Formats: structure tokens, C-alpha cells, sequence
């Protein structure tokens, strides 16, 4: 041991790891599709022709091409999200963590990484399945999927650049688990997708894709949903951007297919560079190349499918963090530094609004100003206001609204409001419970003793881990043993959600009702 | 392209068309059965023996034999409904419009043309599927089916003239789509029939035929339903008429089969001529040769099947136009011209009644007079009254009552009251929102810019097109994106329907409750 | 006759027996697995390689290894439970009683014997299926399964001593009935498990095991349920005990598998001897080697599975006896003899508590004292109090609570409170309606005329037999013919149960509500 699994594609060697005085077998870097190179760039992921021999699956594989956030070189806070393996066009691999001893029929969890469809990789320390396998005895799988232009370049209906390639990657990863996980003792019949930010959005898209209906069982959505403003691109911009990219690399043409031929020949880095520029103005949140209505993976605008109950029927767990917005302020909002406590002026608030809502009518920005700056004298007012604006508009509202409309079609849905600030959080107090900073608690990182999270925090993680685990296994996110708070189903009438924190978890109603009325009812009209 | 599809019968070449700066592939004139000639006249449609080679499907096929309305030669208003291809006994072809690029799993719409089972053809400009394919990205199919004696000559249980042949045509067209549409990327599992007048009535008959149960998914019924007075013929008249036709062409006999032998030998035109005469007196609405209880396609009187829940269970969309009746006044009601504004006298009203209800007891006509001429002094009174009489009795009531009884068996049904007068309507103001004059808005004709419908009208059509499209795809006729009125389900209790027009669409209750009580409860008894 | 059945394993000869002037065919001692010897000790039961020839199945087979209760040598009361055939490692056989004449499609009852997973055998006189076959014309099957260390030695995940072997025995017995009972005219589709004490607990475990889902139909649970304090062992003690046993027989080691190798070589009796000693202190109720969460038969802690509806959905019949506790007092509670009427002092009561709750905090024992000794002056007070304590805590509460949570997931459940003292009961009046002393009435022993139960008692048994029989056959424990009390469904709200006794059976609510609140809500926290 020496431990080999016989996948319907070939053999793969794992590697034992120690976890809290236990063994977990890790299979890192298994290829699930055929490297999408040269002639395959911009295409749907291709079948894997069975390899002969043993695949040594003992190091994370190459992350996919992407730009790297370099606002704060050396800063953990920002860098912990940067890829930690070689960027490459060759990146369609996935990881599996089965607990040891090999389990009989384990529920499988599949992770999908966030990062605006532009950045991300499964190999991040915060996405380490090894703990979940150890503690809740499930199999955890994660995959890498193409991002930015390379994964979502869209030339509508044109099979050369049909769009949503990254999404199809994910899907092929699901098929893989479908055909193989049993060999590791996984139960293909009990599969729960979960992701965060674009990850969550992807999870939600899978609920809508018929292609995915049967590739999984349940779904968890952490800070994100397709109906978020940043998540889907109109078939119009999709084109404008594909063309803009073409111009920007001297690839303009007559035969459309030729433009793809052209681009198929540029250097990854030359593409990665211009991506930033295919829109007139951008935001800290610009998702330049994302999912589109391709009439393949997505068969119609998804708000319509959601609206009219056209999606997998099953339970869902959904939730957000107390301060989704803050993380972004520091990438362009005048007055905001990660270093000063970023008190800003009314004048600057107006300024911040211009940054996050570039194309929005002057009236539109006025309404936002008006709704959020109706003060309850206090210095931080405008600072926090702009936070919530971004928070509420990009994450918390579309999140809530998805949950709402989904449960209307008769399914159980649970909602959480995560409101705990890791005490090891490298960013400043004021950014509060930040976007993406619950992931570590979900993957159970605080369970690691020599790690310096607090006792409070170890407990919390242990609880969440269980709730999630349970939700995966039985479609019910209860913690039944340590006298916990019962987590109520989210009905479209009363709209209850559970708060997650180290003190007391409480049951509450109608999260951000006031604000989301504005974002949901009024603002789409300006 | 050059674009060939490989049907389970042979190959067929389509033809690209430009539509609002887009391509749609049209396959016009595909044969779906084996020409019903000489020995096959009056029989059920026969299997198509696979052809060798390529079928060029690039012009509409022959319309089927029928008489032609010649009240108003040169008048668009009446002539737009006349066949626009060669009449022929050889006419069992169908059209398909798939949007381009070829879609993956498109919902299919099948059109069935109206015209009292006596007239009609799929090739009419107003039945042009090319727009629907373009705009809502569905596949549209329409077929021609035998009409008048040639399609509904009934000699009950006699396999030579078993009746309902035209209906079986339609059905074979459905089987065709069932076996083939996938090759064009159609999804046989999501098929919605829709039709108008006799078309609608046919749609409704298919809900009752077991032979059709599995050949489609949903149903739309525009101004018509089997339970309409004109729609089904008693097994008695069916015979009286088959014999009368025989006498009228010197075909009378002893061996019944011989009468068919005889008639199988006359010239189409000789049959078409006498059709008009097989009844003692007729009306502008006489459907001389129609669907009968053949114990094959219809297995029992259909009002009983409807009454006792014996039909496909599924959603239905049903509706009528504000002025169904007027169109007919001008083909015999004394005082009515398309040219003068047709004010008529009480004496003439009585006269009109005689025309539309020939066989009805003197008392019967008195009740009608009495119920409708209870004035609210105004000149047009009697004119409008006679309109509604015909409207309410032939269309609006049986329409409503069908919906009612159908939804009682637990299915979702939606009802519309179409009340907009095309501004390009060749008939006079007084005829108002006329019978058959919503078809063009359903097929999206006003979407064509250089066409001179109003802006109001383009919007409306765009809306209807969507609602229909949606209803086809998801069984829900909502327009979810442009802040529209929600279209309520039609319950047998509250009876809500949605009004369709250019100003505001409203939700209302109990369409023509007063009048339909009379037509439904009282009149069948006189 | 001479009567041979052709099992998918070989032939087996039965033996006619006379029963109330009738014949019943008994097939005693059929092997259902391959003797678990030497190399197979501690393993899951192994397939039976088809034997050639006829198996004479005409005497009960060997009981399995176990210790023998020798507190009261010669006393029927205690000895009637001791094994009545040779103890042997070779003991995987089962009995079948089919009524004669061979029935067509009889409902099958499978008995599972109690005895703390430490003791028991199917051959006991009180488990004699011959009467049930005769009277209710069903097939009764019972099996022997490994007990104590030999059947539940657990070395978690280690396939050498994977734990729950006895449980798997039972399961293999169920598979057997599944594959074969038809040959005896049994209907594999209508199979009801029933058992008592550990038997019941086992029945309940089968409701949770997916491995068993499809091996039976309904379930009856007499004085016992997995959620009883004595029924499942934590994966921690399971190990501590496997090691302690190792030390105690000089079997300690490095390679775990070696410890099994070691133990695989000791003499049964050497193992049986030390079993008593693997815990620090014990109780009259100590179930030293029992079912554990093996992640095979049990796939997760069972309270969680029960809590979250993860079990076979089907009807259940559950119940307890009026005085479950008394039976145990006499194996260690100071003051209690089966010979004096065992009045005890407050000081002794405290003393008794120490015996039954050894590890429990001083506070914990105080609460018990406090809750139960709040007197209503009467001498027996403390005597009865300590009885109920043991009764309520080990049996009646966990019994009730199981029923409650089970019915919450939408299944019909019936509850009985058996409160009749056999007049042939060898123990003293004060022990009242004792643990295990309804079994004889269920198997219909009082139906035997020359047997000296009373008339009252014959009736009662006849009634129970019927109710059970009915419950097995139709999932409804009614006695429909002799004007009986209707037995209400047990809802989680009103909690009705039926009392069983010779006078009048009554419908009552909320059995031991006061006390079980304490045991269920408060005590798990001390
Ligand atoms: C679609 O793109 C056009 C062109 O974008 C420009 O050229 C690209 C290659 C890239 O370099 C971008 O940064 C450029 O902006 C857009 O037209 C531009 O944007 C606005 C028009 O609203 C205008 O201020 C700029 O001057 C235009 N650029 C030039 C020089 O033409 C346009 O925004 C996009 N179309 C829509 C409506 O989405
Ligand atoms: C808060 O800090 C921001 C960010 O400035 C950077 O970080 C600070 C710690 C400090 O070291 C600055 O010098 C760094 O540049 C300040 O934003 C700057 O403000 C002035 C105008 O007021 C302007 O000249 C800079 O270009 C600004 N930088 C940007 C791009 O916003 C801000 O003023 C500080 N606010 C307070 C009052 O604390
Ligand atoms: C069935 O038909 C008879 C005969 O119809 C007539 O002959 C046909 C060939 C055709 O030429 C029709 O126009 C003729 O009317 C019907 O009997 C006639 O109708 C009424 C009787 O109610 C009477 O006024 C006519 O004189 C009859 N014609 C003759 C000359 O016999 C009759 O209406 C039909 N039967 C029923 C009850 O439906
Ligand atoms: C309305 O018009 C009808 C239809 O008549 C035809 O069209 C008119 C525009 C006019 O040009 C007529 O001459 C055309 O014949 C009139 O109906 C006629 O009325 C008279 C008796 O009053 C009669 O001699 C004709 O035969 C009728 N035609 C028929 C078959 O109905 C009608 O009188 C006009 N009504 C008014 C007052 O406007
Ligand atoms: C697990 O077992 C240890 C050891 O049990 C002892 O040795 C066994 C072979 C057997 O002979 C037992 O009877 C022995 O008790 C337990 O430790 C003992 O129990 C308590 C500690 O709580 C203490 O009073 C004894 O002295 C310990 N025995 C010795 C001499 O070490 C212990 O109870 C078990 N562990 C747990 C926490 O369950
Ligand atoms: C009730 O009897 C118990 C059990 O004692 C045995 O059975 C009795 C019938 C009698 O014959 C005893 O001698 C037998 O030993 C008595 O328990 C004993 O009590 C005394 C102390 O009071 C003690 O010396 C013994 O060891 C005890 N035995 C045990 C292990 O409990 C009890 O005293 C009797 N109680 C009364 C008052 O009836
Ligand atoms: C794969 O890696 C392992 C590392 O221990 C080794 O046993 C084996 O030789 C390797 N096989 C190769 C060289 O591919
Ligand atoms: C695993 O569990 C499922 C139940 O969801 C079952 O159907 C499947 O056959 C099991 N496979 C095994 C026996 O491991
Ligand atoms: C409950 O808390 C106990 C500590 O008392 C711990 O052992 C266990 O892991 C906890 N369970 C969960 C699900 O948090
Ligand atoms: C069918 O029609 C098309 C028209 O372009 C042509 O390409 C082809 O030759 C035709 N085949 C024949 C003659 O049937
Ligand atoms: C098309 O869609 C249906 C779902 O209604 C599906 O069952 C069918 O297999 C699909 N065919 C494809 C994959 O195109
Ligand atoms: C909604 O209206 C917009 C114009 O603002 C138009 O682009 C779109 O087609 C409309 N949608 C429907 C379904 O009418
Ligand atoms: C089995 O036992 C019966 C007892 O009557 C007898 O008929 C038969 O000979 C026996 N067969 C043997 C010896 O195994
Ligand atoms: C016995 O009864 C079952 C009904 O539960 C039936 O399905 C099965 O085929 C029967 N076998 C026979 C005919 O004995
Ligand atoms: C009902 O009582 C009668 C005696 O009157 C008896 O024959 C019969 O067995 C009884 N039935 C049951 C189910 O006890
Ligand atoms: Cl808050
Ligand atoms: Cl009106
Ligand atoms: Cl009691």
C-alpha cells in the first residue's frame, strides 16, 4: 500500500496521508479529459482515450491559465487565492480524497472553485478535501475547469467557440465521478455539488442544465447564484467581447471560424493580457468571459427557467457572509486601503458608486445613494454603506431571491447567514466577515489543532462540517447530537435562515428585506 | 449548405431563408404519406415506402381539393384564406422550420389549419413558421390534411369510407414528427399542437383520441373546440349525407361498398360541386363533411368523454376573439355588406336568425331574439346583437365550456380573450376583432419591420409569441421579463382569463357568463 | 411423507408433528452458512457451497458459544433461558415451521432471540414456531446468530474482526429465507421480522441497515430498540474492549491483524471466560460485546439515521411489559432476592443505583434518586422505585422514543403495554409482569390445553397471536371478529397505546410521560 484503483480509464496510484491520527488516501491530479490544446482550444472537453499502465496521482496538477492578483505582493490575504501550481493550457485534472479504510458506499462531495470564472484552482490549501474525508467519512472530489476567455469565449452556436467550455469541463468531471467513483467506494447515487462565488453560480447552473440533471443528487451554494448580476452574459456582449478580443490581437476577420483559427494560434499570455480590455469600462467585479445562453448547456435564459420551475427538483443549502462587499472595495474604491481604516466622504461614496456601477444612469446611482445613505453623525457611515451596496447587490440579494423562487416549486431549501470573522484573518477589522472567508470553516481547517484558530472556532467548524456532511448524506443540515439549534426549512412565506457564529446560532426571518426589495423590485428597472 | 437531413424515409434538402438578420432552415413540402389516389381515395392515410435518393423540399406542396370562397374576388380580406398552391388529390405533405444553427433539443410546435374541415392549407402566408423558429428558437411543423367529403366522407364502420380520414392524416403527421423530428434536432418529447377554428377543434379531438395520446405533449386551442355546434356530425347525418352525395352524382346502390366504388371514380370537381348540396338547408357555417364518431379515432361521443374525464391529461391554452361572429354575417345575413356599415332592422334580425338556425323551432328562435335583444334607441343594436349571437353560440361558449370541463379533471388551463383589431385589417370597422384575425399575431407577422403594423402591434405580437412559446416549452404562458401581467390558471370556480390587447392586458372573470348560460343550459333543449 | 423440500442448496427432510389435532411440518437445524471455524472465526458469515444429497433436518442444531446463567441452579425461572443444545462454534443453522398441508403463499415470520447479544438460542421451548404455524397458518423461521465476542468482536474497519458479525448472520438468514422460502410455500414478499430484547434491538437495526431493506416487509419490536442504552457500543469502547480482551489472553500485539491471529487460536472457553472482564465495572445489564458503527451494516451512528428519517419505511408494532426492570434487580441489587419479598432501604436504593449506573456522576445519580423517590409511609416504595428506574431507563423509554421518532416520518406504528403476569411464573409476585415474559403468550404457548395456563390466559394468547398474525399479514394488528378493542395508530402527537391483559384491553395515552421526559430530555446530559 502502495494503493491502486482500477478506473474505467486505467490505474491510478494514490498516497496515504496522516490526518488527526488517521489515514486518508489522496488521488491528486487525475486527468478527466484530453488536454484541450491547439486544435482543441476553445472546444468542449474531449473524451479520455484509455491510458495503458499506472498513473501516479500524487501531486496536484497544473492550474489553468489565468491572470494573477498582484495588488498586494507578499500579502497572504490576497495571495492565498492565487494559483499554487504551474499555469498551463493543460489542466483538466481532478482530485479525490477517500477516507481510509476504503469505505463501502460513501456519499461524495464535489467542490467547484470560485473566482469570477476568471481565476481559481482546486489545489488551494483552503480546498483541501483531506479533512472532510477523515472526519465525516465522505469522498471529496474537486476538479479544475477552464476560466476566462479560454473557458468561456463565446461565439454563439459556432462549434469552434460555442461558449461555456469551462462549464462543460465541470460537467465532464461529474460524468467522471459518475462512471468511476464506485471503484473508490463512492456512491454515484448520493452526490452533492458544492461551490462558492462563481463556484456556487456554477452549481446553480447545473441545477438548470439538463445535461447535469442526473450527474448529482443535491446542491450547496455559498455566496453565489446564477441570477447574480455578474454571473451570466448576454449573447450580445458575449459577441462584442469575442470580437473586441479579436481586434485587440489583430484577429478580426470575415469567416468567423477564421477568427477562432487566428486566436487558436496566439500565445495564452497574449490572450490573458487583453481579456482585461474587452469591455468599455470595468469593475473590481467584472466577469469579462463567463457563462452564456449557449442553447446547449443553458437552453434558454436561466431567469426564465428559474421563474417557471425548469430545474432539477431536490434540496438545496444556500447562504452568504455578513460582509460580502468589503473585499472588493480595496481594488478601486477611492479612499479604501487595506491599511488605513478607510473612512470615506459622501463625495467619495458617490465616487465609489461610479466605480461599481459604470453604465448605470445618473438617476440609478442616485437611488442607490438615496436608499443606502439614510443614516440612523457616525464617521464610518459611508464606508459601511458602500460595502453593503456591493454586498447586497452582487451576492446577498440574488442569493436570497434564488432560494426564494427555488423553494416555490416545492423543494426543501435551507439558508445560512455566516457571520464569523476568522481570528487569523489577514485583512483589517473593518472588512469584517469577508467574501470567501467561510470556505476554510467548511473544509474544516480549524479542526487542525496546531493551527491557532480558537476553541470557539474549532467547535464552529466541527458543527458546520457536520451540518454540511449531513445535508450531503440525508438532505438535512441538522446537527442532531450536541443539543443544537434546529435548522428550519426556508419557506417563501416566512423566509427563515440560521445564523452561523461562535456564540449562539439563531433562527431569524427575512434577511435584508428592506434592501433586497430595492435590488430586486426597483433597480432592474433603472 | 446545401443542407440535407436523413429522415427514416430518405434524405431531404432544405433551404436557408433570411429572417431578421438570421438564418432559418425551411423544409417545405415533405411527403408524410402515400398519395391517396383512385383506389386509396376515402381511405386512411397509407404508410410511406422509403424513397431512394434526395427529396428537394423547397417549395410548398399541393393544397388539397376544396372549393374556393369567391364572394369577393380581388378582396384580400376574403382571398388571403384561399389556397395558394395547386389543388390536388395528391396533397399529404408537411413543412418544418428549424432555426439555424440546427438546435439541440428544440420544443416543436405543430400547426393545424382551420376552415370548417372544408377548406384550408398549410402554405398560407399567415401560417409561416419561419418567424417562430427565428425568434423563439423552436421547430414549427405544419401539415395538410384532406378536407370536405374527400377527408370526412363517412360510411360508419365501412373501411372503404370509414370517416375522419383527414383527422387520421393529421395523426399520421404527428407520428411522422414522432419518428423524425429528432433528426432536425426536435425533441419528440416536448410537442405542442396548436390550431384555429376547425384546427382548434382538431387539436381538441386529439386530446380525446387514444391514438394520439402519445404523439404530443400540450395543446393550444384558438377559437374552436369539438363541442362547438359545427364540429362533429351525428352518425345519422353522416350517412344521410353520404347517400345524398351518392344520389347527387348518380351513385346510389345496393352493395354499400359499391357506392364507394362508384364515387371513387368521379372527378374531384364533380364531388366538390355537390358537397354544398347534401343538406336540406345550410348556413354560412355549414360544415357538411366533418369528424364523426367512427369508433376508431373517436371511440364514443366526445361530449361524454369530455364529461367523464376521458382524455389526455395535460395543460391547455384556450381563447377566442372579441367578435368571432361578424365574419360570417356577410355571407348571407340580409342587410350585411362588407361595404355599408350594415345597420339592420328588427325585421332583418329575425331574418338573420333564420339563416343561422335553419332547423330550429320557432320558439327556439324566439328565445334567442328575446335573450339578445333586451336593449340597454341605438341604431347598431340589432347589427351587433346578431354578431354576438353567432359569436357566442358557435365559438365563445363552446370554447369556454370546454375549458371549464377540462380543468375540472385537475389540469392547468389558461384562457385568453383576444381583443385587438389589426390596423391593416381589410374588412370594415364594424366587423371588429374578427374570427381568425389573431393568427397573424401568433405567428409573429407584426415582427417584420417593413410591414406597417404599428409599434403597439409589434410589441403585442412579441408578447404573445413569447407566451405561446413559453407555454409550449414549459406549460406556462407567462411573459416573465418585461414586468408583464401574470396569466392566472383558469379554475372552474372563479374562471379567470387574460385579455390580450395593445394597451393594458387585464385579468377578468366569467367571460360572457350571462349569454353562455343561455347557450349552455337552455338552448340545447329547444 | 417422508417429506422433502428442494432448497437452492440441496434437499432437506422435515418431520411431521401433531398440533391441536393437526399436522405441522418442522424443518429443524438447516445450515444457512458455512461454519465459521478457525480461519473464519470473527468474520462475516460465508456462503453455503451447495451440499449433495439429503439433509435430515429433524433436531434443533447446536446453540452458539456463550456463558450460562448460574445464579439459580435448578430454578426454572432462570434456567428456561439457558441454551438447550450443545454450545459450539458451529452453530449457523435455522428452523422453519410450515403448516400442513403445505400452504400456497404464506406470510413468513422470522424470530430473532434476545439475550444482550451475549446469550440465547432459537431452540428454546418458548420460541416454538409449531403453534403459530398451526393456528394462523404462517411460516415461522428462526435462526441462531453468533453472540458475545465471537459475534461482535470489533476491530473497526479491520476485515478480520469487522464487528457486527452476529448481525450479518441474521442478515444472511434473511437472504436465505429470501431465496428459499418459496419452496416451502412461503411468500418472500410478505416477511415480518420480530424479536425481543436484543432481538428487538436487532430488528430495529435491520430497519436501518440498507443491506436488509429488501429482505423483509414489516417489523415487530418487543421490549427493545437500538436506541436503548445497552444496545450499541461506541467505536471507542469497541476497541478498548477488543484490546482488553487481547491483554487478558496474552494476545497484545503490534500488527493488529496479528491480535486476531492470536485470538483466532485460543479456546472458545478461554475467550468466553474473559468476556466478563473487558470493562472496568459492569452491570447486570452489561452488553460487553455488541453492535457497533461498522460503516458496513451500520453506516453512521443510528440515532442520527433515526433522527433524520434514514430507514426502511413500513409499519411497525412496538411494546413493552409493565415491569421490565425487576428481572435484573436480583443479579446484584443489595437487598433483592428472588426468595424474600425484597423490601429495601433508602440507603440500599442509593446502593442499587451505584450498581446500575457505575460511571454516572454523583449528581447524575442524585437526579435519578430525586425524580423517582418523590413518594405518594409505604414499605415497598424504594423496592418498586428501583425497578422502574431500570425498567424505564433501559426499555420503556428508549422503546417509546423510537416509536415516536419513527412514526414522525409518516409510517403507521402501533404500541402495546403488556401487563399480564403468567400464573405459571416461577419468580415471586413482586417482580410482576417481567422482562421477557410475554414471549410465551406471543408464540401461543397458553393455547396448549394440557398446560395449565388459565382460560383467561388462553383467550389472551389467542388474541395476541391473531393481532400479531394480522399485523404480519396486513400491517394492522386488529382482532376483527370477537368484538375487540380497535388498536389505534400511534401518532407522535397523542401517543396512544393499547394495554394487553386478561380483563379489558384499554386505549391510553402518553405512556410514562413524566418519567421518560427525564430519561429522554434531561439524563443524556449528566
Ligand atoms: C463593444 O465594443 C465597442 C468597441 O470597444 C473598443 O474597442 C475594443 C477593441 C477595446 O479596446 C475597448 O477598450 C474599446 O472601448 C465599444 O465601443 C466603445 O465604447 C464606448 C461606446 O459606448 C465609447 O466611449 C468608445 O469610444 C468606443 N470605442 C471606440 C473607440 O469605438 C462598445 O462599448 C461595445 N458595444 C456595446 C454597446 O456593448
Ligand atoms: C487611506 O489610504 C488611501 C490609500 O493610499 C495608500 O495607502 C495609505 C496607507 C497611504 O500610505 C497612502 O499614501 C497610500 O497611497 C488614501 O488614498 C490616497 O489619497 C490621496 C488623496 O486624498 C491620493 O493622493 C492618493 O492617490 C490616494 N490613493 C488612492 C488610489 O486612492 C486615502 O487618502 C487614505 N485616507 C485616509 C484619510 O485615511
Ligand atoms: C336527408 O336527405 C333527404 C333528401 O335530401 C334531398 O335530396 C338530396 C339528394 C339533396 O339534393 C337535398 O338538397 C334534398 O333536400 C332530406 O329530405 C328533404 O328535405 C326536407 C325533409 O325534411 C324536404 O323539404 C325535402 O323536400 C326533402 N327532399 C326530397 C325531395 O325528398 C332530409 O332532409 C334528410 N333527412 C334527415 C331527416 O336528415
Ligand atoms: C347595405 O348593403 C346591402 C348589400 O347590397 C350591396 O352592397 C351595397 C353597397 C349596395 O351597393 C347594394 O346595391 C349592393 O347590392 C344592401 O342589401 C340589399 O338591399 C336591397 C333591399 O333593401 C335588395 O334589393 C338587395 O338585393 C339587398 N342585397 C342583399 C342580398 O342583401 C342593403 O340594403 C344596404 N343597407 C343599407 C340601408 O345600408
Ligand atoms: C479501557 O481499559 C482500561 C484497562 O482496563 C483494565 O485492564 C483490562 C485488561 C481489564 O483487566 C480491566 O478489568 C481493567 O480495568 C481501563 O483502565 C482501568 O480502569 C480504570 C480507569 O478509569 C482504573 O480504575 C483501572 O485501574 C484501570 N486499570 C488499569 C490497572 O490500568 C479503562 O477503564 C478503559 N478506558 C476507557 C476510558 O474506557
Ligand atoms: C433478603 O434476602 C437477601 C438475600 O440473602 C439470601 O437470601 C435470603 C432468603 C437469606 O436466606 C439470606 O441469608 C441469603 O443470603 C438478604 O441479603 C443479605 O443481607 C445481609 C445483610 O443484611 C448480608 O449479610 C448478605 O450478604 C446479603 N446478601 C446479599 C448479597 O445481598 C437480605 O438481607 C434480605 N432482606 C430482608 C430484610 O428480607
Ligand atoms: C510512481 O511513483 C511511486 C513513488 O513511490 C513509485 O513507487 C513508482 O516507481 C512510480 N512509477 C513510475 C516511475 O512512474
Ligand atoms: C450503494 O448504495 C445505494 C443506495 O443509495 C445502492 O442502491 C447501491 O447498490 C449500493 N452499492 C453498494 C452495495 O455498495
Ligand atoms: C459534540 O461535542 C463533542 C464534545 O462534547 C464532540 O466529541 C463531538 O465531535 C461533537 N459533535 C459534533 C457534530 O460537533
Ligand atoms: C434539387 O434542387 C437544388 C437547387 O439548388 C439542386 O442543387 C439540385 O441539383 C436539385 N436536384 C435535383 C435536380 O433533383
Ligand atoms: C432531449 O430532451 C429530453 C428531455 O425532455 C431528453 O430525455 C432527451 O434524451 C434529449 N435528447 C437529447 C440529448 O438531445
Ligand atoms: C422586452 O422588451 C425589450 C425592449 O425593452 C425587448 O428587447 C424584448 O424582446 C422584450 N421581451 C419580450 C418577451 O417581449
Ligand atoms: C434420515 O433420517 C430418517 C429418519 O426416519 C431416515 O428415514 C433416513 O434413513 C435418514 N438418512 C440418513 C441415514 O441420513
Ligand atoms: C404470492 O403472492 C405475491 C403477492 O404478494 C405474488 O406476487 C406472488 O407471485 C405469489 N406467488 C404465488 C403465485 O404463489
Ligand atoms: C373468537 O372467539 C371464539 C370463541 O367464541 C373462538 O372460536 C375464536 O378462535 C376467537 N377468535 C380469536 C381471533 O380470538
Ligand atoms: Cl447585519
Ligand atoms: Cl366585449
Ligand atoms: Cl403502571
Amino acid at each position: 500500500d502502495d494503493i491502486i484503483i482500477a478506473t474505467k480509464n486505467g490505474k491510478v496510484r494514490g498516497m496515504q496521508l496522516t490526518v488527526f491520527g488517521g489515514t486518508v488516501t489522496a488521488f491528486l491530479g487525475i486527468p478527466y479529459a484530453q488536454p484541450p490544446l491547439g486544435r482543441l482550444r476553445f472546444k468542449k472537453p474531449q473524451s479520455l482515450t484509455k491510458w495503458s499502465d499506472i498513473w501516479n496521482a500524487t501531486k496536484y496538477a497544473n492550474s489553468c491559465c489565468q491572470n494573477i492578483d498582484q495588488s498586494f505582493p507578499g500579502f497572504h490575504g490576497s495571495e492565498m487565492w492565487n494559483p499554487n501550481t504551474d499555469l498551463s493550457e493543460d489542466c483538466l485534472y481532478l482530485n479525490v480524497w477517500i477516507p481510509a479504510p476504503k469505505p463501502k458506499n460513501a456519499t461524495v462531495l464535489i467542490w467547484i472553485y470560485g473566482g469570477g470564472f476568471q481565476t481559481g484552482t482546486s489545489s488551494l490549501h483552503v480546498y483541501d478535501g483531506k479533512f472532510l474525508a477523515r472526519v465525516e467519512r465522505v469522498i471529496v472530489v474537486s476538479m479544475n475547469y477552464r476560466v476566462g476567455a479560454l473557458g468561456f469565449l463565446a461565439l454563439p452556436g459556432n462549434p469552434e467557440a460555442p461558449g461555456n467550455m469551462g462549464l462543460f469541463d465541470q460537467q465532464l468531471a461529474l460524468q467522471w465521478v459518475q462512471k468511476n467513483i464506485a471503484a473508490f467506494g463512492g456512491n454515484p447515487k448520493s452526490v452533492t455539488l458544492f461551490g462558492e462565488s462563481a463556484g456556487a453560480a456554477s452549481v446553480s447552473l447545473h441545477l438548470l442544465s439538463p445535461g447535469s440533471h442526473s450527474l448529482f443528487t443535491r446542491a450547496i451554494l455559498q455566496s453565489g447564484s446564477f441570477n447574480a448580476p455578474w454571473a451570466v452574459t448576454s449573447l450580445y456582449e458575449a459577441r462584442n467581447r469575442t470580437l473586441n478580443l479579436a481586434k485587440l490581437t489583430g484577429c478580426s476577420r470575415e469567416n468567423e471560424t477564421e477568427i477562432i483559427k487566428c486566436l487558436r494560434n496566439k500565445d495564452p499570455q497574449e490572450i490573458l493580457l487583453n481579456e482585461a480590455f474587452v469591455v468599455p469600462y470595468g469593475t473590481p467585479l467584472s466577469v469579462n468571459f463567463g457563462p452564456t445562453v449557449d442553447g446547449d448547456f443553458l437552453t434558454d435564459m436561466p431567469d426564465i427557467l428559474l421563474e417557471l420551475g425548469q430545474f432539477k427538483k431536490t434540496q438545496i443549502l444556500v447562504g452568504v457572509n455578513k460582509d460580502e462587499g468589503t473585499a472588493f472595495l480595496v481594488y478601486g474604491a477611492p479612499g479604501f486601503s487595506k491599511d488605513n481604516n478607510s473612512i470615506i466622504t459622501r463625495k467619495e461614496f458617490q465616487e465609489g458608486l461610479k466605480i461599481f456601477f459604470p453604465g448605470v444612469s445618473e438617476f440609478g446611482k442616485e437611488s442607490i445613494l438615496f436608499h443606502y445613505t439614510d443614516w440612523v453623525q457616525r464617521p464610518e457611515n459611508y464606508r459601511e454603506a458602500l460595502g453593503d451596496v456591493v454586498g447586497d447587490y452582487n451576492f446577498i440579494c440574488p442569493a436570497l431571491e434564488f432560494t426564494k423562487k427555488f423553494s416555490e416549486w416545492g423543494n426543501n431549501a435551507f439558508f445560512y447567514y455566516f457571520e464569523h470573522r476568522s481570528s487569523k484573518l489577514p485583512w483589517p477589522e473593518w472588512m469584517g466577515v469577508m467574501h470567501g472567508y467561510e470556505i476554510e470553516f467548511v473544509f474544516g481547517l480549524p479542526l487542525e489543532r496546531r493551527d491557532n484558530y480558537t476553541k470557539a472556532e474549532e467547535i464552529l467548524s466541527r458543527s458546520i462540517v457536520k451540518r454540511w456532511a449531513n445535508f450531503a448524506k440525508y438532505g438535512n443540515p441538522q446537527e442532531t447530537q450536541n443539543n443544537s439549534t434546529s435548522w428550519p426549512v426556508f419557506k417563501s412565506t416566512e423566509q427563515k435562515y440560521l445564523t452561523l457564529n461562535t456564540e449562539s446560532t439563531r433562527i431569524m426571518t427575512k434577511l435584508r428585506a428592506q434592501q433586497c426589495r430595492f435590488w430586486t423590485s426597483f433597480f432592474p428597472k433603472v
